[PDB]
This record gives structure tokens, sequence and C-alpha cells, in this order.
């Protein structure tokens, strides 16, 4: 009886909340105000009761004025702060590339990522491959790299959007995680306090996707995109394909080889090439870099291909204390698996369909990504030389390069491979990597 | 690789295109093996020759077997898959009542619909109202409903009929939207890749209409019943009124809310019942539910009085994870407007003629629909109580009650409406709900 549960009967009636009532119930999950059983009540009945315009913004800007919101008006940087965020894949490397290609392109580039959810892989985690890559600078350290390299990928501490950790932990054991409204908060609040001029958000379409379905996936889409541009950063969302490996590869030290092999131009899956590159070209537009496609694309080509892209992430490498020479020498400092070998299928058809939730799965129990805070990764585990959708398959076209510990391990994956890839005596449909773009 | 040059010219040359080469071609669509100017190039071939049956028939077999046509035949249903398509309108709420009727009387309606955008709303926004229904099922769920419940309304579109979205896309930039044979299977192909036995058309005649003239809406009926009955699909059209809302309310909770009113018999519109009987009728004979006219009608005009039509649009509302007392208790669950209010004219006379898509785009304008796919819904405003052409306006006859979110959007819409609607000292002329019926 120390405050208004009033909020909560509100929602749970159907009337819309107040930015003021919003406001009030994020603080007091931050300060633990506000009990468990209160936080999943007013969650239900955002579930059952789909918030507002008005109440979505007011539920973001407050996740994202519960912590800190990072202010980069004192630098005078005269180009603008920009970001990307993923719903997750496997093998989505593409921000490794992403950063250093538009900080290449006059861009700042704040990258406040994560590490592996679920099936998922993680950026951090990925980046923790590098001997001496350091996730966590000061403040002041963020501040310099940023304004010297123009890109940086740090982990957040405590104080980035706060309610956040109370807000989705009581979610994600009441059933109240599938929500949109509830969704969108959480994945903006933390992106949004980065303090950006602008954003794209890419988001998962298939198998190994968050949202089961196409239209649910380009329905969180537009949510963010309303939510974002609402709050005054302007936004844009692409709907991208991910019922299969996005990369050739997936787990960390294999992803962030393939990386820098991209920035090179040793060599670059043209599916990944796809969503990479219309990613940036979104980044370029939204951050006034370029007015159209065709000129952020140049832009972007270019400094792929001059080989300013690549130099960056040296240095953003070198900047966050990996080694000074990591794009030249890369395969001196990435750690290698004990064991690597191809599996192989057991039927001579065309891959019809590829369950990448299952492999992302796979990817974990081999050790590429932690189950309990305890638990080490392997960094060298994973896949490398993917199949692709559509491909021929026989005796002498492997699935996968599986990369493990040791033979169990081994066996293990290449079953979890095997039963995750189906095959089909016809050619199955082309999908798109890029399926729609969507603006304010 | 497989460039389908060949076909262009032959088509261009006046020849008729075989079934092979269509397929060929509209698979190629699908899979991005044919590209732009080459789409382009045969529709404009397309738009010139136009298409004899067995072209139109393949055109858009060949766009409905592009991506999934759901298969019924196991689960044993011992009736019809039925479904009604409509060209759209505003206030038109037929298939709420249309799909729990016609259910009732032993039909099987799958209606999956696309997202509402334009002047018109969409039926999914409108059940989206309904706190907890999800137009998102899994497709075994969603074969479970059907075969328990008769009826469910769902979105998933996205892999019905993919080609169409490259040939639109097209098609929409190089005026060659314009074309019978192309509108047709587009129109179609998405509805028939439900598995249909049977189909009717509503296509709008009037002011409110996608086509413009009421000549131009017959030929355009007369196609797709050719086309559609070609294709095995046994089908009619009826062209039905457009000049005014069809219902008493334009939104999306005030919609549901005349929906269940009219299953119920709290409130008829007299008509929307019209069209709405009309339209269950042909999809009763169609169906092989019914013998003929006055056979349909005694169907459904008992389903509506003794409570079962209802009752299947309650057991679907519950099927789709909504309340299941949502019937008796509607306005319990439906959100409410913050300010509800009568607009009066600011004249005296008879209500002479109205701008549909100006009321349409007043209801967008309230939030009550999207003016951009970024924007979130306010699913309680509207318009209800609407005038109706003919009626006698005064001090104390309003236009419309106005359900608004605030006193600043509700002056805005009062004005909109004002300027919609046109009265005269001399009452006009009326006109049918419901047009020609036509069977070819």
């Amino acid at each position: 009886m120390f405050l208004a549960q009033e909020i909560i009967r509100k929602k749970r009636d159907g009337h819309a909340l107040s930015d003021e009532e919003i406001r009030f119930f994020i603080n007091g999950i931050r300060d633990n105000t506000i009990s468990e059983g209160q936080i999943a009540a007013l969650a239900m009945t955002i579930f059952f009761h789909d918030m507002t315009m008005p109440e979505r913004v007011s539920l973001t800007m407050a996740m994202r004025d519960s912590g800190t919101v990072l202010d980069w008006k004192s630098l005078n940087l005269n180009g603008p702060i920009v970001d990307k965020h993923s719903t997750g894949g496997v093998g989505d490397v593409t921000s490794l590339m992403l950063g250093p290609m538009v900080a290449a392109c006059g861009g700042y580039v704040p990258m406040i990522s994560g590490r592996g959810l679920g099936h998922t892989g993680g950026t951090l985690d990925k980046l923790e491959a590098i001997p001496g890559f350091d996730i966590f600078p000061d403040d002041n350290r963020f501040r310099e790299i940023i304004q010297d390299v123009g890109v940086a990928i740090i982990g957040q501490t405590s104080s980035l959007a706060p309610a956040d950790k109370r807000f989705y932990a009581t979610r994600d054991i009441t059933a109240t995680v599938d929500s949109i409204p509830l969704i969108t908060g959480s994945i903006l609040a933390k992106k949004l306090a980065e303090g950006l001029d602008a954003l794209v958000m890419d988001v998962k379409v298939g198998s190994g996707a968050f949202m089961p379905t196409y239209e649910l996936s380009e329905a969180l889409a537009e949510a963010i995109v309303g939510v974002a541009n609402g709050a005054g950063v302007r936004t844009t969302a692409l709907l991208t394909d991910m019922n299969q490996v996005l990369a050739s590869s997936a787990g960390n030290a294999v992803e962030v080889r393939e990386a820098v092999q991209f920035l090179t131009g040793e060599y670059r899956n043209p599916r990944l090439f796809d969503v990479t590159m219309a990613l940036c070209v979104e980044m370029l537009i939204s951050g006034q870099l370029a007015k159209d496609d065709a000129e952020a694309r140049a832009k972007l080509q270019a400094v792929l291909d001059n080989g300013k892209a690549a130099e960056v992430f040296g240095r953003m490498v070198a900047a966050q204390k990996g080694p000074s020479d990591f794009v030249e020498n890369y395969d001196k400092y990435l750690p290698t698996a004990m064991l690597s070998k191809a599996v192989y299928a057991d039927t001579e058809g065309f891959i019809s369909a590829m369950d990448t939730r299952a492999l992302g799965m796979a990817v974990v129990s081999m050790g590429g990504g932690r189950r309990q805070a305890s638990d080490t990764i392997d960094y060298s585990v994973g896949f490398t030389d993917m199949a692709r959708l559509g491909d021929s398959i026989d005796g002498q076209r492997p699935l996968a390069v599986i990369h493990a510990k040791d033979e169990a391990s081994w066996q293990e994956a290449a079953k979890a491979v095997k039963a995750a890839i189906i095959l089909d005596d016809k050619a199955p449909a082309s999908t798109p990597s890029v399926y729609r773009r969507i603006t304010e």
C-alpha cells in the first residue's frame, strides 16, 4: 500500500496510460519500488490490450531515460551519430563490417551491442575471440575511439536503460515476452540512450528469427520504425532472410575471420553482402551522408574496394587493445579448433529447408555460447563453408565444415546439422535476402 | 541464364502463350531470375494484346501456384471451402458477419486477408481491436479452427502468390496496372491459393469504388468470373453500392461492435443487410449448400434469428485467443474513445451525396488507420450513427457521432465530415444496395 496499483487496473480495463503513469511505473521498476507481481500483471494487461503510439513512445523514452543517455554534442563531430540493431540470427556478422564501412564514409557509430541469447550468437562474444580486445572501455576511452576511429563495439554498463533488466527478466518467466509494444521498448531503449541521430533496424525473417512468421516480423519492424522516429531518431528497418546461416560461417573466431576477408575483398558471401550493403545504405541516407541508394552504394562500395573499411576495422581493433596488425595477420591471432571436418548428407537432393534455430543451438552445445554465467566460451568452435538453400548436394558436396573440441562434440554437431538440413528432389523457390525496406 | 526474351517476343507479335511458357515466366518473377525490364516488357505486350481465356487462366493459376496452395483433402471435411473477396470500401464490415453466417450454414471459410492501406481500412485491423484476438495463428492451428469452428480470419498472406509482388511493383511504375487480365490474376491469385471450391467477388460500383464506371465494374466482374471458373473454382460476382458508407460505422472497434449487433439482431443496417445477405447467398449456391436464392436466404435468416451465426463468430473469436464471452460482453472488451460526440451540419437539408474516400481519410487522420505503414492504429476512434443519403438534416439530426482520442482531433474530424457530406434543399433519389448478379 505504498502506491498506485491503479496503473494496472486502468490498462486491465482497456484504457490508455499516460506519459506520467508510464514514467512513474518504469522508474519504479528500476528503483525496486514496484514488485515482480505488479510488473508481471502490467505486462499481461499490455499483452491482451495493445498500447497506442503515444503509449509506445512514452514507454521507450521512459525506459531510455531510466539510465544514462549519451550526449555527443560536447565533441564537435561534423558527422551523424548512427547505429544498427538486429533481432539476431545465425552467422549474422554484418555489424563487424557495417560499423567500419559507415565510419569510413563519415559516420560516427557508437555500437553498444550484446552477447549471445538462446540460439543466436552475439557480436561481443565474436569480438572477444580477438586476443586483447576490450569491450568495456570507460566513458572517456569510448569518446576518444569514436572521435578518432569513428566506430567502436562495446558492452553495456548497469546504467544503460536499467529498467529493462527487471522488466525483461519478469516477462521471460511470465509468458509476456511475446508482445510487440514490449519488445519494441526493450529493443529501442538501449539503442536510443546511445544518443543517436539515426538508426537502421534489421528484423530477421524465417526459421532462425525472433518472430515465427513474416507478417509478425513485419509488424515488429513497423512498430520499431514508428516508435523510434516518434522519439526523434530518424529510423528505417529492413526485413532480412534468416531461413539459413547468413555468413558462410557460424560461431565466433570463424565469423571474425569471415568479416575481415569480406572487408579486404578476399571473399564476400553474396547473401551476406546484399544484407550488409542495404543496412549500410540506410545509415547513410538517414545520417545525411547520402541522398539516395545509388549515391550511398557508390560510397560504400568505394570504401570496400579501396581498403578504407578494412583499415578502419584494424584501427578499431587496435583502439580497443586488440593487436595493431589484426587485419594483416588475423590467422596468427584467431584461435583454431582441435577438430575440423566436413559433414555429409545421406541423400542426393537440393537443399530445401534449413532449421536455423537448431543450427544456432548446435553451436552453443559445442561451446560457442554460454548457458550459465560461469561457463566460458570456446571461441574456435562452429561451422564454416556452409552449403546454401538451393544448392545441389551429393557425396563430395559437404553441408558444412564443423569445428569442435573433440570427437564426441563433433559427432553431436554432425547429427544436429544433418537433422537440420532437409533435401528435396526438385529445386526449391529462391527467396530474396532482403524482403522490404520500411520508412516513416 | 534463362532469359525469356523469346516469350516477350512471341507475346509482342500477337501470339497466345502456352501454359508452360506462362508458368516459366511467373516462376522467373518469383525467383528474380527474370529482370524488371523483362517483366515490364511483357506487361506492356499484355496491355496491348490482351489475353485469351486460356492465357488468363494459365496466368492466374501460375501466380496461384507460385507459392503455397492450401490442401484440405485430409481432414475429410464434408462441406465446401468457400470465401468472399472484395474490391473494398468505407464501412464495409461484411466479412465479419459473412464468414460466421456461411459457416453456420455448413461452409468452411478460410478467410486470409491482406493488410489495409489507403482510404479504406482493413478487415485485419478491425479484428485486432478485440483484445487477445490473434490474426496470426500457425497454419496447423488454422486448419484446426477451420475444422472445429468452420471459419477463421487470419493474415498469413506472404507465402501466397508471391510472384504478384514484383509483378505489381513493376506494373505500378510502367503504366501497366490498368489491364484487365493483369488486374484479374492479381485480384484472384492469393484467394485461389486458399484452395477454394467456391468464391464470390464483391465488385463495388460508385464514386467510392475501385473501378470508376458502372460499365468498368461490370467488365472487371465478368473477367473475374470467367477466369475463376476456368481455374476450376465455382465463382459468381455481385455489383454492390459504394456511393456512401455501407455500415452505420467506420473505424475499427466501432465496426466490430456493428458486426456483433448485426449477428445478434441488436442492430441491422438495412443497406449493409442487403449486401451481406446477397453475398452469403452466392456462397451458399456456388458452395452447393443451397439450391437457389430463396432456400439460401431462409438458411441465412435462420442462423441470424436463432443466434447460431453470432455463436460461430464467438467461437471464432475464442479460437483466435479472444475472450470466449465476447458476444455477450463486447462493450466490456472493445476500446472506447476518450471523446464521443455528435457532429451537426452547418446547414439544413437532405443528404444529397457523400465523399466516401474523404470520410475514410478523416478516420485515418483520427488515428483509425495508417497514413503510412509505420503508423500505429488507435482502434477506438471512428464514426457511428452515420447519416445516410436522403436523410433529412437539421440541428436535431446529426451527420454522425465522432469518436476521437481528444477534442482537437474531434474538431479536425468534424470539419472533414462536414466537408465530405453534401446537403440539398430537395431530396435525392434512392439507388439499390445490390446491383447485377454475374454468373457468366
